[PDB]
């Protein structure tokens, strides 16, 4: 599990996205995992904006944060799970490194704040879905 919370929105992983955040839905796209609902408060995460290919993710399986290298986001076959049917997830991101399906929401994070969060993995690989593209996230 986990968000990022930037200005007015939070981001999760869609395939955990509750209630309130479809109902609060801003914006979301099936083939990138992502899901963006309205808050009332205001986020104190940055954004990164860059195309550092070295980070530091959250594992929650093994409560340790991970230095990574990670692939630029890309179109990726990702296996079926119970979420998702097997298919192409856009704006994705492999390093080696330990994950489980409920570490999805662990952020990756650069020296520049917030790449993106566990999306997929498994057999020593992590997926994080990109967010740095998503430059609405800083601004109304
Ligand atoms: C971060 O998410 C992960 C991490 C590890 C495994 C999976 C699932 C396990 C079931 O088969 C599909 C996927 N490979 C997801
Ligand atoms: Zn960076």
């Amino acid at each position: 599990s986990g968000a990022i919370y930037v200005g007015n929105y939070r981001v999760v992983n869609r395939h955990l996205a509750t209630h309130n955040d479809w109902a609060n839905l801003v914006w979301e796209d099936s083939s990138r995992d992502l899901l963006v609902s309205s808050t009332t408060a205001q986020g104190c995460d940055t954004i990164a904006r860059c195309d550092c290919q070295t980070g530091v993710y959250y594992c929650s399986s093994r409560r340790k944060h991970y230095p990574v290298s990670f692939s630029k986001p890309s179109l990726i076959f990702v296996e079926a799970s119970e979420y998702y049917p097997a298919r192409y997830q856009s704006h994705l991101m492999l390093a080696v490194g330990h994950s489980e399906p409920g570490d999805c929401g662990g952020i990756l994070r650069c020296q520049h704040g917030v790449v993106g969060i566990v999306s997929t993995g498994g057999n020593g690989l992590v997926g994080f879905a990109d967010v740095r593209d998503l430059l609405w996230l800083d601004e109304e």
